[PDB]
């Protein structure tokens, strides 16, 4: 029973940590454009199909190796995906593309109980990303874990709004207000990182890569043991929920001040403690090709009282400390450029604990 | 400027490939015993001074001829040592002995920049092994290359620990732990294969045939342009570093799972990718008179994306392929018996590239 995790905070025992090796800039297609900050469009336009800066990747490798050493020191068993060249171009009957990377296990794998679930993904450059984790998953399967792969999409043109106003306009907010994004409801699609666990209740957000059909698939597949709730936030470019609403303990959540939850009162009524972290201090000149500065709150809980947090983000370190939570500081400044913090770079496989309800 | 090579992976242009002709079983002296697996001691005891099985040598000749054809096909210029009868007994004022062979250019020649260096060797049966390569070296010299011969040892009794517990005991590990082997620090000695190149940094291991004095000689001779680092591994019978820690690209290394490096964190901190190859599939009944089954990882890089690998070792072929490295499969099963794989059987003379640092 190697696999067993019901939430984001029980005592961590086993985890999968991604790899920065051979990461490739994804081709600049509509869904990629819908996520890139204008600032990087020229980079994507010129670099697509090529590896991310090798000098930069090398620093990310060292940072993640250190993070793994600390995890082992903290008593956690660490697994790593297989090294793969992400530059290989593949062709399905629906499209052609080069790959991205396997840096973010959280984007593709979610563990609910004793079941490991492979998300379908929504990006053409991430269609074959599961290939890096199969050696690990088959081992868990042989050892008794349940293994599920959500329906892999065709990712044909119909899945995308080829005429999305990506070009800056921000009324994406209105569309967002309507639940209207770059991905249509043509077929189910989702990144696992758009789901966050709190025992019997899982919270999901409809985002640029996770559609209602995808959420309904998760809901139908997990019922009746788990309830999947849809929540929304003031956010014109969502992709993943863990740098917006990160649950760090039973009834305790970190809520991004810039992305307030429309259903916050549901949690206040449940007697939950909503904490708004201080702002990130990461330099504006440091390249964050895939996300926002909010990776600072993308922490990983080793247990209720131990949090792995970024070495450079002192203000948020202080916050945890005043709360009596021990801070394990690790520097992943360069790994951040690939699009993730601690929660994104990992996938908790086994946390010591039981299935409970925290919403009463 | 025929000679010019700074690492193990730049685009290969010229190479020297050894010969299996007239190879002789070396006399069974202490340094030979310290390298032979118990299984072969009777062979060495009865065959010493005689040619290796002629029927076996003939298959090795054919395999290496084919390997040379493929090298030419791959655009590489191939040079071969002069044919010599290795059975001739010679006598220095310090000892008497018959020779071995000139099958392994990597054991005696190392190219650093535009300089070709002849290692001193540490085996009495390899004292005059340089004679097979002089026609080639003089030609390069006439053409402008630098030529260096490290101090040839007397190889008197004082160079050897005549009371080394070779007879199986494995605490050779403790001695090994102390940097204590069959060769003393009486005078400098080394095989060039105990050094592996990565531009401005060269890594060396103190082994059964390479002593600290020998390493210090290389360090002093190459400074200040090159830095020679000493690294060690969990290995009770080292002789050569290329079937233990084979560097295959800038910041990429193949590390033998059975012989972990004590200084691995130095490389993880440099952001290097450490790959552990799958186990060899070579039959236990096939005679490997001079080494271990690990010849499988003793690959030769034609360039960063092309590797010459053994035809029979499918698992490691697959590994390179998932990494996007094209595999050039050649069968050298019988040549393996002489003690080497592709890296050992060759000496890269010219690789298209410049002197760089890869350790930052």
């Amino acid at each position: 029973c190697p696999v067993s995790s019901y939430n984001e905070w029980d005592p961590l025992e086993e985890v999968i940590v991604g790899r920065a090796e051979n990461a490739c800039v994804p081709p600049f297609t509509i869904e990629v454009k819908a996520n890139t900050y204008e600032k990087y469009w020229p980079f994507y336009q010129k670099q697509g199909g090529h590896y991310f800066p090798k000098d930069h990747l090398k620093k990310a490798v060292a940072e993640i190796e250190e993070m793994c050493n600390i995890l082992k020191t903290e008593g956690v068993t660490v697994r790593r995906p297989d090294p793969i060249d992400w530059s290989l171009k593949y062709k399905t009957p629906d499209f052609e593309s080069t790959g991205l990377y396997s840096a973010m296990p959280r984007d593709i794998l979610i563990v609910v109980g004793n079941e490991i679930i492979e998300a379908p993904m929504a990006w053409r450059s991430r269609f074959f990303e599961y290939r890096a984790y199969r050696s690990i998953i088959k081992d868990y399967f042989h050892r008794g874990a349940k293994w599920t792969t959500a329906p892999k999409p065709t990712m044909a043109d119909e899945l995308y709004n080829q005429d999305y106003p990506i070009h800056s306009v921000e009324d994406r907010h209105k569309l967002a207000a309507q639940g209207k994004f770059v991905t249509t409801e043509f077929e189910p699609c989702f990144d696992a990182a758009d789901f966050i666990r709190a025992g019997r209740d899982i919270f999901a957000q409809r985002s640029q890569v996770t559609n209602y059909l995808g959420i309904e698939w998760m809901r139908r597949h997990l019922a009746p043991d788990y309830r999947v709730h849809i929540i929304s936030f003031k956010d014109p470019n969502p992709m993943h929920i863990d740098a917006t609403f990160n649950i760090i303990g039973p009834g305790i959540v970190l809520s991004n001040p810039d992305r307030p939850c429309h259903q916050i009162d549901l949690f206040k009524k449940a007697g939950w403690t909503i904490i708004t972290p201080p702002t990130p201090i990461i330099p504006d000149d440091h390249p964050l090709w895939m996300s926002s500065k909010w990776l600072s709150m993308n922490v990983l809980m080793l247990d209720e009282k131990r949090v792995m947090v970024d070495a450079n983000e002192v203000p948020i370190q202080k916050m945890f400390e005043k709360l009596g939570i021990t801070t394990i500081k690790v520097n992943i400044r360069n790994a951040n450029s690939l699009g993730g913090g601690f929660h994104c770079w990992t996938c908790d496989v086994r946390r010591r604990g039981t299935l409970q309800s925290y919403l009463d």
